Formats: C-alpha cells, structure tokens, sequence
C-alpha cells in the first residue's frame, strides 16, 4: 500500500504539493516520477530523504522561509518568486512543492501560482484554506491579494 | 478571471473532481479542456449547463445517486462502479467528476478510485474529509473501507 505525503495533493499538470515527506512517503512518492523538489524550509534536508533524492535523480531547490506564528508573520517576497519561477519552468516538472506542514509557505506559493493563472481571489483563497484548514491565516492570503503579478 | 467550480480540484493526470457548475464557472470548465463528465446526481441537468455540453462537445455520463443525510445513507456499490469504469477509460479523459456539493458523492467515487491506486484507508480517509470538511460522514468512508476492488 502506498502511502501519499502529509497533505498531498496535485496542483496542476506536472505541479504537486505536500508535507514535509518521510520514508513511508517514497513508495508512493516513486509513483509520481519527480524530476525536482522545490523546498520551502530553512532546515536542512534530513540523511533519508537526501538518498531518496539522489537514487531517484531529483533536483533539490531550496528556498528557506522562516516559519512564524500568525500573531507576527512575514513572507519574503523574494523567495517566494524565486520558487515561482523555477516552478513556472516546464523543465523541471514533475515538481512537488513542499514545506513543514504543507499549509502556508507551500500554500502561499501555489497561491501566487493561481493568481498568475488568472484566478479570482475569492477561488484562489478558497483553495489555500481547503489545506490550511483551522490553521488558516490571514497574513499568508494578504500577501496574495497583494502579490505582484507582473512578472 | 476565472472562477473554479464548487470544491473543484485536480484527482489524478486527466481527472478533475467539484461540485454542481454554474456560468460563472465555464470560462475556467473551458481551459481544461473536459472530453467528457461524470454527473452523479439523479435531478436533470440544468439549461445552460447543458448548452455549454453541447458548445463544447462533452460527453455527459449520468449514474444518479440518491442524496441522503448521515443518520440513514446508503450508496449504490453498482452505480459507483459503473462510474469508476467511465472514469478508468482514458478515452474519456480530461474528465470532471460532479455532484451537488462535491463531497460525498464525488469523494466516494473519488475514494474507490484511490482504493484502486493502492492508497490505504488512512491516506485514502484523509482527502476525503479534506473536501467534506464539517460535512465528512462516517458512511461514506464505511463505504470505502468495505470497496471490493476485484476489478
């Protein structure tokens, strides 16, 4: 039996997002025959996964987000587009997008993804809560009603 | 911009999952490109809806499902499987799968389909109630756990 990351979900043709994944995570992580991971944490990439990721041949980018609590959160802008942009690269899918939880940083990456697409707010943040669920914060949906989108 | 259907959502490479579609939802329904849909609710398909089928070649499939609520549910194993046949057929694909709130109905066929997948029941559970939320019935699952996936 396989056994998706926390979190897991498709976002879009060759785009994946999800949890921070473990062993019992590769199986199926196999299936999806990634070709890169864009990782959104500061900590170092734990001994395991780094040899999932050579034996499978997974390009690894890692674009380090603090990770606050709602009271006082701050997304960097930068960081956040330098994944868009590697994500927005045909080339690297199969890409699977992933932070700690797979709620915020992840989800406010995919968030800035759907407003590229030309997505309403109200559907793009509809999308971000489905995961975020009761943890849910405002801040991270404020920086997509404020993202950018000029390319 | 584009507006989504109801708790719309990727499933797999060439399926799509949601609730009951409006017009403010065919400008999105019109970029995936849907050779055919997989309708599971017994009411009649609406006007518009059904002109935007026939605008954009659609092949609607129908396996109407009675609606019921938590203290009494009972789904129809035949009308799901027929529709996991559909569903199985890459002929059909891009495919959307809908009901009324895309979340029971929907999330059970959803749910087998992952079953066949080789997901376990945890991992299988888990998106479902992702898309039931407040709504996530016991039944439903039940019904899963009980899915004799023998092809």
């Amino acid at each position: 039996h396989l056994i998706p990351p926390l979190n897991f979900s498709m976002v879009d043709n060759g785009i994946f997002r999800s949890g921070f994944p473990d062993s019992a995570n590769f199986s199926f992580l196999q299936t999806l025959g990634l070709r890169s991971i864009i990782y959104l944490c500061p900590e170092p990439y734990p001994e395991s996964n780094l040899q999932f990721l050579k034996s499978n041949g997974i390009r690894l980018f890692q674009f380090g987000i603090e990770g606050n609590k709602e009271p006082f959160v701050n997304i960097p802008d930068h960081k956040i587009r330098m994944a868009l942009k590697v994500l927005l690269d045909e080339k690297n899918h199969p890409v699977l997008i992933h932070c700690k939880r797979g709620k915020h940083r992840t989800g406010c990456l995919v968030g800035c993804l759907r407003k590229l697409q030309k997505w309403c707010l109200t559907s793009i943040f509809d999308e971000y809560q489905r995961f975020a669920a009761a943890k849910a914060r405002v801040s991270d949906q404020r920086f997509m009603e404020i993202f950018d989108v000029s390319s």
